[PDB]
């Protein structure tokens, strides 16, 4: 049992949200069923506190947080694993990522991107200089999804501390214990408590206050398309950064050697299954050009069968469960349905509740639910595509989504064609769509996002207002 | 009376119903444009969406600089069109052609610039021998909605950076001053712009306005205008990027360290800033916050300078100050001055209004809560608010409205400049200049009710009109 953390204070309610372990379906935790008034309190505090931390101070707090994450890595990945169900291997890696996010935000504190303009540029010119500076906002509202219960929170909070913002986080009711623990880490690392609250409860009770509270200057939301478009229909006059679903391809081009196909098959299986497939930039469609597929698909199958799927707490498990059994059952149905439409299931040892094996299916029609909709689980679906780049680019672009992509090829002419032609936020050559560093620009277009970039650097910019000032300069 | 059609991707499109355009000097019809409907906007957006510009950076620069040169060659004709539908003086409308020339020149020059970035990826334990590179691509279509106060320059600020960036833009200028936008579309097509890159549609906001906000092809809405209309658009442009630049109510602050020569200089700034373009700038001086102990010396200098302004027929070359937008606007601002006087203000100079022609009224001892200075009063009123000889109290009063766009601070004391720069809740603090001072390429935009927090000006508009795409390559 864990209360809300409202500016450093433990806050409770009579009602409870239960948090269950997807492996077991047992209750492993409880948090408050928070209401509009808790968020309201959290925001009034955030609005009123004016952080004074120097850049050195902010850096100390962020670097001390990284060290605490490293020192408590097993404890934290256990909490992640117990609410989300992903393997210890995946949750320990997630802690590694959060350690990088805090570390980099800490180091970004020394950087000042101020610019200077001279004003004698036109016949209207003046002997004057204009300078820019950045300042924090009144309050930030962050709403996070279940797939990285630690790292999504780190990406929203670390840039807020680094720019002297006060943030209120509402993690998902599915995986809220990890955010609450991060809050405690932060306060113990020296964060002035009014800079961070973590509130919890049902989306119908507390969700809308996160979107409409008068003090909020910026709402930063990561989650599903429908919830994203709902928020977009309601945050009247606030900035919103909405980072929504992905459905991302790994594209295998026909110039590859057999050895290259093995390396591509390594990227395919890892891309489709890491974090149980629960990444917005997971490989969700492997688009394999006809003339190499016969060679490529048996290499994928061989690698998928090595994956050990089972008890998430076992350090030798590769693949843990998905978020719940309902999601599992749904991805299984999409497979079974793609198979009625002509797909060829090549490996499916059987679902067990929320535990899905890394099912391999070949000849997936591009228009079936499995690959046209976002399938947020460890399916490894191969879609055979024509030996023609334009048709391949057309088909890759034919869903509602556009976040990231991976292309494997050695021919530079074709690399550049895919780079220019895919309608996505990122094109990775010879990497999975999931590849990024914590500070490069990250965000999609089309239904994958409203068009703002994130990652530590862009989030820091997003979280401030630029003020200019000009001075006589004779 | 000039009757003009819409410009839809180069085609001249008329409707039978007309929007009459009146000259505020004598209230007569000088023009008509079409009462366009949702389907005109819808057609324009379908063309914009389907056209993929292929212009090289060189060809964009040629078009943009040819457009600058045609604004210069035709400045008389263009400033006549502006004055006839807005009523600002020829002096002010000629100035506005000069600014649009700078906007187009600067955008053409910015086409050579590539702000791409490179990241090495072997930074952490999760490393990789790899580089990430960034590049920018255009949007599907941009919707631009523009206000009456700069009928050319506001269209230029929205259109030039779209062209520089291979975007296609649909403009709906205000129904009060649409003729200037249509002339600029002509000039652009004739400077070599592929016509599918620009449409100008016209009509009543009840007919065509919602289509500009909600059309399925529009990636970004760029709107400049009043707070309430801006809040409506914000609320209706679901899942679109929005650049919303709304009202200002900007202070010029006179600090008590200034000598009596410095006060004469500050008075030049107050009078120019309060009255330029008939006071119709979102960054006009609309509140002169003068610290009490210098106010008795500063006010007479303001008074002397205000009485030098010639106000009259805007087409007369001897006019400095022409009309405001219409008679109703002019009456409202006079009525706010009369209300301020009943609540304690002192009207020092008021030669009388006639119709939409408001003289540069000087009022002292204006209460800071009165409507004149608390609300945005978009006319050539010169209102002095006496404030305490204390910087904390001054800053608090300056920050006490719903607005936060620009500001100006007159002082010689560095410590006090820095305190105002850091303490004023605004987008810009100009030291020893009017709030309205900027170059066409520095970041422009306000906070609070003054803007949804995105910057404009040529450089920032170019960035907001693109998507950044990243790519990464093996780099062993
Ligand atoms: N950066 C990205 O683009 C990115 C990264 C990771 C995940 N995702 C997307 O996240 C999705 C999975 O996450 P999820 O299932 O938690 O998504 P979700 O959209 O169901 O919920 C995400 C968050 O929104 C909150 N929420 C739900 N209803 C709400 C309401 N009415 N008002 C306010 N808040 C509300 C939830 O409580 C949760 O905190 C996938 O589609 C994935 O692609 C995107
Ligand atoms: N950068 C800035 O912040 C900036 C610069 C200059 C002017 N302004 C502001 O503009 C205002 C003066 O201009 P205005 O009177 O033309 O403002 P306005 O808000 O009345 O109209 C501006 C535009 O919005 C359109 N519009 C009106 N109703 C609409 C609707 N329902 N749907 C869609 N579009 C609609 C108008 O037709 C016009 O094109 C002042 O408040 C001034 O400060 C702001």
């Amino acid at each position: 049992h864990e209360p809300m953390r409202i500016a450093g204070r433990l806050v409770d309610t009579d009602d409870r949200v239960e948090v269950r372990y997807p492996w077991n379906d047992t209750v492993v935790g409880t948090v408050p069923a928070g209401r509009a008034e808790h968020a309201r309190e959290a925001f009034a505090i955030a609005a009123a506190y004016q952080p004074k931390l120097t850049r050195y101070e902010r850096q100390k707090i962020l670097l001390a947080t990284a060290e605490a994450l490293a020192a408590r890595k097993e404890e934290i990945s256990d909490v992640i694993t117990l609410e989300l169900g992903i393997s210890k291997a995946d949750s320990l890696y997630e802690v590694g990522r959060a350690f990088d996010v805090f570390t980099l935000a800490g180091q970004m504190c020394i950087r000042d991107d101020g610019e200077i303009f001279s004003c004698d540029l036109t016949p209207h010119g003046k002997a004057r200089k204009i300078f820019t500076m950045r300042e924090p906002l009144t309050a930030i509202s962050a709403i996070t999804p279940f797939n990285h219960p630690l790292n999504m929170v780190a990406h929203k909070v670390a840039p807020a501390i680094a720019t002297n913002n006060c943030v209120v986080v509402k993690p998902t009711e599915l995986t809220p214990m990890t955010a609450l623990l991060l809050a405690d880490i932060l306060y113990e690392a020296g964060l002035p408590p009014e800079m961070l609250s973590v509130v919890t409860g049902w989306p119908a009770d507390i969700g809308m206050e996160m979107i409409t509270n008068p003090h909020v200057d910026l709402v930063t939301f990561t989650g599903s398309v429908p919830v994203g478009k709902l928020i977009a229909a309601n945050a009247h006059y606030k900035r919103q950064v909405l980072e929504l679903g992905g459905n991302d391809p790994l594209i295998i081009l026909n110039d590859l050697s057999d050895d290259d196909l093995a390396r591509a098959a390594d990227l395919a299986v890892a891309g489709a299954t890491k974090n149980s497939g629960q990444r917005c930039t997971a490989v969700k469609r492997i688009l394999c050009q006809e003339s190499v597929a016969d060679r490529f698909v048996p290499l994928v199958l061989e690698r998928a069968k090595r994956l050990r799927f089972g008890d998430p707490m076992d350090r030798s498990t590769d693949l843990g469960t998905v978020i719940h059994e309902k999601a599992a059952a749904l991805f299984e149905e999409r497979v079974m349905r793609a198979a009625e439409e002509g797909a060829d299931i090549l490996y499916h040892p059987g679902r067990s509740g929320a535990l899905l094996p890394p099912i391999v299916v070949d000849r997936v029609p591009h228009q079936s639910d499995l690959v046209l909709e976002e399938t947020f689980g460890p399916i490894i679906p191969i879609v055979r595509v024509p030996d023609d780049d334009d048709a391949t680019i057309t088909l890759s672009n034919s869903t509602a989504f556009g976040l990231s992509s991976g292309v494997c090829t050695n021919d530079y002419r074709r690399m550049q064609k895919y780079i220019a032609g895919l309608k996505v936020g990122t094109v990775n050559i010879w990497e999975v769509p999931g590849y990024r560093i914590e500070m490069s620009p990250f965000g999609g277009i089309k239904d994958s996002g409203n068009g703002y970039k994130e990652g530590v650097i862009e989030a820091m910019k997003s979280f401030t207002n630029v003020k200019t000032f000009s001075l006589p300069w004779p």
